[PDB]
């Protein structure tokens, strides 16, 4: 039996959410760092990244590239990807706008020093008048324990991934969202994620 | 039957894809053309649109909004996403790149005019040394008429569209791309293609 492999920097990165789905979803993985650019020019040159970048993922004889072709892989085949057509497009509706926002958090570090400022004041207004208030609401629509078919999905583990991010980033955030706060402490103890979270983890820590 | 309706501004933008790929399919969409900001903070007040935002499309009972949900969710219901697991994987990377170098073309009328000369310098050279080969290469491996499972998929789509806005930044580029050219031309002759390509189709012009 083969175990993923993921190539990356040793960072959290675009990898990052890839992670936490394996994780979550109790896969093993293996994870080839790239710790030089000598190591990404031979990663091309052998003619394992089909448009010259990683993340790149070895998984089921396929060298899987683009964040999102990976992730729906590894959700199609672990069960996490919804029941049928209509639950897998609330999924992907609600698990696209955790990646806009994700997106802007993530270049945050290489954001222009000038901009760092107004940027990480764009990224709370939209957190506190956009997202979390988008996400309590389905949550307070049907009360249940999951975002998305009362069944645990990628939906939930990507929220989660990102409050952990918004934690980082201001605590504050979550405190008028208590079915967020709760499905975030439900979602940790899930003893996959639980694990994860734990120390010595393949989890990664923020960019500094 | 209902016909799904697309909300959006008169423009291409980023509903443009969900044009071509329902075209394709040979479906019949209704257009709700978002004149004034009063049009759009009404559908924001019905509760219309989950994350503020358009593309926003009805269909099958849904109010979809994020453009890959709403093309996930398309491409399944009228079978052009893939035959099964690994399929929807090729398709997945290969809609991703496309996507990428599309993102690009898309917010560079957006672009500061300092910057719109490098960075249409960038796109350029990306198309030639990234993209292109890459979509070359597949199409070269298997000597078929199709990217992907010898059958039409929303790749074909989503790259002959992406074909076109090249061809408009610049026709010399698909030049050294035979096998492209070829796709372009078999997919152009599609009946439901062709019929969108002709003039009074949906299909909108070059934002200016």
């Amino acid at each position: 039996a083969e175990k993923p492999k993921l190539h990356y920097f040793n960072a959290r990165g675009r990898m990052e959410s890839t992670r936490w789905l394996l994780a979550a979803a109790g896969v093993e993985f293996e994870e080839k760092f790239i710790k030089s650019a000598e190591d990404l020019d031979k990663l091309r040159n052998d003619g394992y990244l089909m448009f010259q970048q990683v993340p790149m993922v070895e998984i089921d004889g396929m060298k899987l590239v683009q964040t999102r072709a990976i992730l729906n892989y590894i959700a199609s085949k672990y069960n996490l990807y919804g029941k049928d057509i209509k639950e897998r497009a609330l999924i992907d509706m609600y698990i696209e706008g955790i990646a806009d926002l994700g997106e802007m958090i993530l270049l945050l570090p290489v954001c222009p020093p000038e901009e760092k400022d107004a940027k990480l004041a764009l990224i709370k207004e939209k957190i506190k008048n956009r997202y979390f208030p988008a996400f309590e609401k389905v949550l307070k629509s049907h009360g249940q324990d999951y975002l998305v078919g009362n069944k645990l999905s990628r939906a939930d583990i990507h929220l989660v991934e990102l409050l952990y991010y918004v934690e980082e980033l201001d605590s504050s955030l979550i405190s008028s969202f208590p079915l967020l706060k709760a499905l975030k402490t439900r979602i940790s103890n899930l003893p996959t994620v639980k694990k994860f979270l734990q120390p010595g983890s393949p989890r990664k820590p923020p960019m500094d």
